[PDB]
């Protein structure tokens, strides 16, 4: 249950207003909030966060919007969170997304997918330690451990 | 492109059922853009020409019946993929089938009482739109969240 | 009685903001009953008319333009007490006086941007109804819930 | 549509406030209530209940978690209301279900997920037999039932 | 923090599912569930939780009503309970109820107005004796009470 | 519309998941978020933050209790924000808040009230510098603007 993920809501997310709603799942889900922050980030920032579509052509576009306005960072701690996370956000592409999903509810194209999540327990612990310093994350337990956790 | 467009109704037991709002709302969240919006009482011959494809079936009587037997909200829905887009937003025309999340899976039971329509494909829309909404009806304008949807 | 009207419409604020479907899921679940809607983008003119009371006041221009900037959804609601009884859904005129729970208090900040409108009275929801809507665009239906929504 | 069907909100689900949510997704869906009750289910009952588990190496920690605090049983009629019931909790294991169901949205873990629902129309005759009395069952008409069936 | 009140959804609000819809809000409020079950009120049981109407000339209509089809009767503990349940519930006549609570949302008429509860901490007393045995109560800790209470 | 002012999810709202709700309320009512943070106060923060009541009975619990666990801070922008929000977080007391508002929909007790709001322009204005430093503010414009602003 101390597995952590790196989730973002994407610049796109925030300025249409799914930051609050993109949280509520989460914490409804059961997942533990241990860091959270709203930032711009930079273009170096931007290239690193895509650094695997480095070669692709929509690249420096990518690159561009994700460090054009403001990002909510968050770190989520739970059992299989970093899948499960991912669950919740829904496919990439919100061609494939199910409804009831974030991207299945609320986007229609894969540049403007709302937001991030990381897909391994590697890429997390990079992620978190990328945007995060130490001293911003918080440890504490939730009164209701015990009551979503065997 | 993101100018295709979709027909979607939401038929006579959705509007009794207090799902037209509820519905419209999926749709805004989702992103798509509304171009056309009516209430209207469908007639018998409206609605088998709607379902003509369908005049062999044997529920098909009762489905011309029932889709004229009280106000429907008649709706034309803008945006990218919105046609296969919104079918998936309305969930399996069998609600035994259809998942939760999605309109008939939340809200519906049985396949002659599934709440709500959506055009097959872009040439039925094309048709459905031009059958249900006269063209000074729709409304052209640009959402100021167009750029926040869509890359381009 | 219960056959009372009366105009509701999001303005081209609220439907920018993707809030047709909340207003209208609000006005459904509260009992009232949808017998006509459409999309539509008002006219200057259009605008002047529905708001003439007000064309001596300093604040007219922008509201005539600004209602008819873009478009609109009309509807008419009936139900005991709909007049009075949209005018608390939608909440005070100005957003900084609406409580949390209204439509504008939910949703609204400035007095200029709030989202909504509703006919003042019986007499005024009656014009406003005829002059947004033609005889044949109204659908008269009976709700299947009428007998649980009222006593008589 | 008489087929009737038995869905519990376990004791996490009790505790988690998660009672009028279930409720009110079996309402939307078109079911109808037929019982409702908060009970604390008794070690006896929870082994009775689960009796063709007891093989399995989860059945003492089931046993003594359904019986550690209060449920809300229901009966609830409707085409399909057994299988179509348990669409709507989603899969057993909450790694499993998807986001829409009630295990999708709102579980992680298998031993706390959060409902129970009846998996056949003999298992639902047996337990809804089990949990309620014949005088605590109500049969009545929903207004809406033409609206809801053909 | 033990005050307890019976709450009840009238046949109106079980006929337009708002069950779960009520039991949420209470839920959410931070009150604790003790009682709850469906049934179907005599003519005699009717004529007693109006008993204080017995001379207007409403009564019958009332009575007939109310004994027409179920209800869903609970009792909810908390600090406050009986009080803060009615402003949960609204103005008695909906034309005077609030949006944001319960008649505000979804009642239009008096004589049909969703829901009851008691109007005085003695009227609770009663009402939860005259709706509920002894043993149909369950006493239980919310895993959440010191994050409600102080 | 510039004006800002300091909203925290207090220990509690955080403990029953509140955040997002909370955070959804205000991204509705058209305010435009600029900080956020999840953060552990301590006691001699709690304490500055409240030390206008310094002298008041209940002064050592609240500062107690407020850095007992993670809070989560947020800075929001808009015509009237300060009494605006305060308005979406109701009443103080919970006993006198309306349903609707954030804890009239969600609290009970004066010491869990699930939230705090700046009460003026000028206390806003120092509780903003005292929880946030002037990078962890973004400079952003909101997409929507124009149409929640004449
Ligand atoms: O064909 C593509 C593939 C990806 N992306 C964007 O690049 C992001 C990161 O791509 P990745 O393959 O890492 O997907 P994710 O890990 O977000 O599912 C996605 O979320 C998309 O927004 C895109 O614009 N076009
Ligand atoms: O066995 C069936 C199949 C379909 N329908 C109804 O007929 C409509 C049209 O069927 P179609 O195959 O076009 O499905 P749709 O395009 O609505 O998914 C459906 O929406 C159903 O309401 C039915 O009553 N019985
Ligand atoms: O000082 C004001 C007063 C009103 N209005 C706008 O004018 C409309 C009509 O004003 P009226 O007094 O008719 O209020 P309503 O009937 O909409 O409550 C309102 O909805 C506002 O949008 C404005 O912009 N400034
Ligand atoms: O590996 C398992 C499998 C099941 N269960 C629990 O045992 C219950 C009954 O199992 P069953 O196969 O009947 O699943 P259900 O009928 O609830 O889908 C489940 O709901 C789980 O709570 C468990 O703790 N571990
Ligand atoms: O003029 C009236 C007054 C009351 N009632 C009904 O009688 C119930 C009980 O009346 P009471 O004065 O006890 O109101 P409550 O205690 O429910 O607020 C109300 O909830 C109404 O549904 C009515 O039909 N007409
Ligand atoms: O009798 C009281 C009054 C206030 N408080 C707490 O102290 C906080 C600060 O009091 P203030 O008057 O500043 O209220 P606020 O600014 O939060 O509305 C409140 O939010 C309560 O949590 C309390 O515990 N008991
Ligand atoms: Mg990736
Ligand atoms: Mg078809
Ligand atoms: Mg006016
Ligand atoms: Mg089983
Ligand atoms: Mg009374
Ligand atoms: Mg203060």
């Amino acid at each position: 249950p101390s597995e952590r993920t790196f989730i973002a809501v994407k610049p796109d997310g925030v300025q249409r207003n799914l930051v609050g709603e993109i949280i509520k799942r989460f914490e409804n889900k059961g997942y533990k909030l241990v860091g959270l922050k709203l930032l711009q980030p930079t273009e170096e920032q931007a290239k690193q966060h895509y650094i695997d579509l480095a070669s692709k052509p929509f690249y420096s576009g990518l690159v561009s919007y994700f460090s054009s306005g403001p990002i909510v960072g968050m770190v989520w701690e739970g059992l299989g969170v970093v899948k499960g996370g991912r669950v919740l956000l829904g496919a990439t592409n919100p061609a494939d997304s199910l409804p009831g999903t974030i991207r299945g509810d609320f986007a229609v194209d894969v540049g403007r997918n709302v937001c991030h999540g990381s897909d391994s327990v590697e890429s997390a612990k990079r992620e978190i330690a990328f945007w995060f310093k130490a001293e911003e994350l918080v440890s504490w337990t939730s009164h209701s451990v015990k009551q979503i956790y065997e």
